[PDB]
């Protein structure tokens, strides 16, 4: 057993809400697994679109949020109320949303394969044309995201829409 | 969204609580996806033993319920409690036994790709040895597996221990 015995899950939560509060925002359960199951709680709002190149599983354990998305070339919302399951088909653009205090999200992912790559993109408020797009081999979400979302916020030409000129807010 | 919007969980388990029981047993959620996500219900108990090449997780939603592995090469138990969460890592020898009605156990795993074939086992009740394996390309386990097992148990010889003698009960 190399991910260790059974767990009783919501002690498990209780017991580390307050790394799923700002700054940190979510906790991962076992490490080094193909299966990357997180558990992400709120407030946190966010500009960025996630394109995974692999199935997304949601279930709401507690409290609410909801998914930004592009649906069908069209800026589109998925909620997730308390209670909610979820199946997020490969490379749906995707930007959540976690407006609560103590809201609770399971997440499940598979480990990206060598060269199977994410993407994380910004569309222009004024005129919904891609902004910015950065590719990335995810090795470890909390460690290789923030200097990708802080660059972006720190340089004005990246966010510069290359479509009307309005520059992204950041 | 190819797999359709959110939607209630405990509802849905509700609303399919008479396929969670005999003989059917467990329902997927969805079809024809990367995730296989199943809701397995009870009564149920079971002699085989599931050779799973990739992970397999594990929610204990309602009532209780435990596997019987090979953990060390010893026979070994591991409980799923009432609310307990659990990460199977591959080829573990695992025979879920659901005693109770009414139960619920969200599974979820991965299709496995051509080539990468699922075991089912039986081990002998009196020496502990390998009574019979089979190999399958799974495609669709409420479709490929019934037939399997129906074979051994109406098979004497495929019964019969290799070591002992001793014909397993089926
Ligand atoms: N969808 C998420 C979320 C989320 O929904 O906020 C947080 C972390 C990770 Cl790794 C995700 O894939
Ligand atoms: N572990 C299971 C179970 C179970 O735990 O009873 C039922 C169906 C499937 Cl497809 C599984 O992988
Ligand atoms: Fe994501
Ligand atoms: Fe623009
Ligand atoms: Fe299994
Ligand atoms: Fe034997």
């Amino acid at each position: 057993l190399t991910y260790g015995a059974p767990f009783n899950f919501p002690r498990w939560i209780d017991e580390h809400a307050h790394l799923l509060k700002p700054p940190v925002g979510a906790r991962q359960v076992w490490q080094d697994s193909d299966f990357i199951v997180t558990v992400v709680g709120g407030p946190n709002h966010r500009t960025d679109y996630h394109d995974d190149p692999l199935e997304e599983f949601f279930y709401q354990l507690r409290g609410n949020a909801y998914l930004n998305l592009w649906v069908d070339g069209r800026r589109e919302r998925a909620d997730l109320k308390e209670g909610d399951i979820f199946l997020l088909p490969p490379h749906v653009r995707h930007s959540p949303q976690r407006p609560e205090a103590g809201s609770a999200c399971l997440v499940i992912e598979r480990q990206r394969p060598a060269g199977m790559l994410d993407g994380f993109e910004w569309y222009c408020d004024a005129c919904g044309h891609l902004v910015h797009r950065v590719e990335v081999q995810l090795k470890s979400i909390v460690t290789d995201l923030p200097p990708l979302f802080e660059s972006f916020y720190a340089s004005e030409d990246k966010r510069r829409c290359p479509h009307c000129g309005q520059v992204h807010p950041g």
